[PDB]
């Protein structure tokens, strides 16, 4: 299935959320809901990485995530592909 895993570093103290969805609707709940903790814990760096079933898949969500690290201030973004698994690391 879909596994997000969602990590956000900042100076002692690291979270690590990881989600696992099957909707891609209740993925828009998640993405949203994403979009909360990072705003409110205005972290400098934060990494997103999504292991999607295809790769072509995985470039549909990296298009998704770059909309959010930008709308979200995060402008300096990496996007790694690893087989089907894409990561998204952005830095404030």
């Amino acid at each position: 299935d879909i596994q997000v895993q969602v990590n956000i570093d900042d100076n002692g103290k690291n979270f690590d959320y990881t989600y696992t969805v099957t909707t891609e609707s209740e993925l828009q709940k998640v993405l949203n809901e994403l979009m909360d903790y990072i705003k409110k814990q205005g972290a400098k760096r934060v990494r997103i990485s999504i292991t999607a079933r295809t790769k072509k898949e995985a470039e549909k969500f990296a298009a998704i995530l770059i909309k959010v690290f930008a709308e979200l201030g995060y402008n300096d973004i990496n996007v790694t592909f690893d087989g089907d698994t894409v990561t998204v690391e952005g830095q404030l």
